């Protein structure tokens, strides 16, 4: 596939592939979320947002976050509330990766929007977090 | 304060601590060198500094980059050269992520520096690497 998204749990300092919502995960575990892009015709700069949301009874604004950012020229570009992020080339494939913790009980997702060429939806993905 | 300095070389899908000029690496590995920061109370903002250089017979200084970024306000200033680095917030200690790839035959070293305060020295480390 030209694109993946993937959510890994940091476990005994070897990362996990998190494959299904019905697990409920421990508190304070690191979670690493990555986008793998794979250019070719068509795929070049592009404009990335990952969004962080909690859901249920207690869902909050303060747990909402926004991560924006756009891949110009083959380079990242931070253009909102993306310090955490960050973009390694493997082999003709590029990685985004957004780290997170397991830190409030229920459930949590992040979604994942891509587009290119003047708006056009590229990729849509979402993957969903139980915690504890 | 304290400071630690490793490098982690990737073999099936984990971190595997790779002590300095303790073996030889085939290319085309990924590398990844770790600076942990244990900031103490008054620490001040920091200036760290990355250097990659290759020894031998065939030291070229197209195989030298300097990576350069601060530490400001507990924010992560990109100084120069900074694109490739992530610095990652865990419970009590920071930890800034230098990616590189084997790729060139011999011996490399990665050095760090830490300054603070009127260009006090915190720290400095080197780290080896023999590629085949």
């Amino acid at each position: 596939s030209q694109f993946n998204f993937e959510c890994f749990v940091i476990e005994d300092n070897k990362e996990v592939l998190y494959n299904s919502v019905s697990r409920f995960l421990p508190k304070k575990r690191r979670l690493t979320f990555k986008l793998s892009i794979y250019p070719g015709p068509g795929i070049g700069d592009l404009k990335i947002i990952f969004c962080k949301r909690n859901h249920g009874q207690e869902a909050k604004d303060d747990l909402s976050e926004d991560y924006s950012i756009s891949i110009e020229d083959n380079k990242l570009i931070r253009v909102k509330n993306a310090d955490n992020l960050s973009l390694l080339r493997k082999d003709g494939c590029y990685v985004l990766t957004v780290p997170e913790e397991t830190l409030f009980r229920g459930l949590h997702t992040m979604e994942v929007i891509v587009r290119g060429n003047h708006e056009t939806l590229f990729y849509r993905n979402i993957i969903g977090v139980y915690i504890k």
